[PDB]
């Protein structure tokens, strides 16, 4: 049993058009945590209804230190509500607004978590996560966290981090999550993903084909690591564990492997 009544409203922390994010705090614990608040009539004018509760089943049976906890859910009238972590340090996407780009260790310390994260994932059946930079939060303590479990909460950036076999329309893997990882590196060090372009079509013809360089400052072991992630052929990807014990990752990273 969960009901509104059990908690404070704070400030909006995101504004959506499936729902919105408010910083919260349960009444008698005194304990900070978020609820967002998605509104039924646009869930069902999707068809996603029980495409959210699968979510839902998914989040809640999910614990990992670098995974957005889900705490539990109601439902009022017209409403569903979702008991979520709150992540006091905000978005990865701002924090690299901020400093323009991710030095070599934050960057493979992210990596080493994201990998982790997604190997938990992928034990657990859950072969795709979202993990575009606005969609990761940061912890109290600046540890990253994937927070995307549908629905979320914010210039051809729709594309750019979609595989090929994804805008191409075939199927697609377990080794998506690699492409995305692949990306994300990228973007950490170059503050700018691979494939950016003015146009749809241009991004779509440089991921199709492939086709993307480095700034001077990248290293050879940051270009190894990236260059192995970005296979426009998914089988070729890497193993997870071949990311967390990659020479790069181990070399520049905090958290053990
Ligand atoms: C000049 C511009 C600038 O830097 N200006 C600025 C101004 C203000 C701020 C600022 O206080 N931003 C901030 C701080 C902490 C959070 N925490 C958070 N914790 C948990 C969240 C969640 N957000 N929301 C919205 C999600 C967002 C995305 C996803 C996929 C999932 C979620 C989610 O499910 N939960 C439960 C959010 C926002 C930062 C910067």
């Amino acid at each position: 049993q969960w009901a509104l009544e059990d908690f404070e409203i704070g400030r909006p922390l995101g504004k959506g058009k499936f729902g919105n994010v408010y910083l919260a705090r349960e009444k008698q614990s005194k304990f900070i945590l978020a609820l967002k608040v998605l509104f039924k009539a646009q869930l069902e004018k999707a068809g996603v209804e029980h495409q959210l509760r699968r979510e839902v089943e998914i989040q809640s049976h999910l614990r990992h230190p670098n995974i957005l906890r889900l705490y539990g859910y109601f439902h009022d009238a017209t409403r569903v509500y979702l008991i979520l972590e709150y992540a006091p340090l905000g978005t990865v996407y701002r924090e690299l607004q901020k400093l323009s780009k991710f030095d070599e260790q934050r960057t493979a310390t992210y990596i080493t978590e994201l990998a982790n994260a997604l190997s938990y994932c992928h034990s657990k059946r859950v072969i795709h996560r979202d993990i575009k930079p606005e969609n990761l939060l940061l912890g109290s303590a600046g540890e990253l966290k994937i927070a995307d479990f549908g629905w979320s909460v914010h210039l051809c950036g729709t594309l750019d981090y979609l595989p090929p076999e994804m805008i191409e329309g075939r199927m697609h893997d377990e080794k998506v999550d690699l492409w995305s990882l692949g990306v994300l590196c990228y973007e950490f060090l170059v503050g700018k993903p691979p494939f950016e372009a003015n146009t749809y079509q241009e991004t779509y013809k440089r991921i199709s084909r492939v086709e993307f360089t480095f700034p001077d400052f990248v290293t050879e072991g940051a270009r190894d690591l990236i260059s192995r992630l970005l296979k426009h052929n998914p089988s070729q990807r890497p193993m997870l564990r071949e990311v967390l014990e990659h020479p790069w990752i181990t070399a520049n990273s905090s958290k053990p492997s």
